[PDB]
């Protein structure tokens, strides 16, 4: 019902392949590929504040679902996109050629980003505080 | 008696001045100055592993107190230094013209980095898992 929490990355698949596909340099990818950090979400109804840690980068994004917003991506590009809430537990959007689904089941977020044949999946667990 | 934990940045002083002094690109200073994320320490005796969130960057470092080590700074530069334990609750390192003191007070960690007349101070709080 609420996405709010601090989420510890537990495991991921295809980090290197996805970051290569979007244009990041190999040297940066290899430096970040094994980091398992903590991302944070604060949800207030349709409003979301994200402090995402992925690889060696921390990205802070904010949106209201259903409203267009500029989302900073791993390349540094700020993309214009609309994120929708499906049900109470799935955030969906598409930007460039990437389909993104952020799904909350209990205390586990599964984030799936699909770019052609590459399915980049991150599993993170809410720190219960 | 253990530094181990995940710590949420609560407040900080003179981020912009310190990052300017060490030469961080201005675009990264402006992006990173308001980000308050989670850093992790794993201590095993004199050995420490760090996953540090500072601004828009995540930095991993690892060393044994009392032994020379090579640590990655906020600019990405690698420096060789020996980290000491002071008074059983302070990690103290001096590299180039910076003195860094990481002090543990219960659930609070205070990182104080002194560079000439600038004191960059971070106060973080243990996440209770
Ligand atoms: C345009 C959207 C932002 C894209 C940023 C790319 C970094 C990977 C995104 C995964 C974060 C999704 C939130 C779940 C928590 C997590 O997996 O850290
Ligand atoms: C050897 C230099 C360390 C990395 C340089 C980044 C500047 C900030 C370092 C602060 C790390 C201290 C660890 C405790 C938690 C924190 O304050 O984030």
């Amino acid at each position: 019902s609420s996405f709010s929490g601090k989420y510890q990355l537990q495991s991921q698949e295809n980090f290197e392949a996805f970051m290569k596909a979007i244009g990041l340099p190999e040297e940066l990818i290899q430096k970040g590929k094994d980091i398992k950090g903590v991302s944070e979400i604060v949800q207030n109804g349709k409003h979301f504040k994200f402090t995402i840690t992925a690889g060696s980068k921390v990205i802070q994004n904010e949106f209201t679902v259903g409203e267009e917003a500029e989302m900073e991506t791993m390349t540094g590009e700020k993309v214009k996109t609309v994120v929708q809430l499906e049900g109470d537990n799935k955030l969906v959007t598409t930007f460039k050629n990437i389909k993104s689904v952020t799904e909350l089941n209990g205390d586990i977020i599964t984030n799936t980003m699909t770019l052609g044949d590459i399915v980049f999946k991150r599993i993170s667990k809410r720190i219960l505080e």
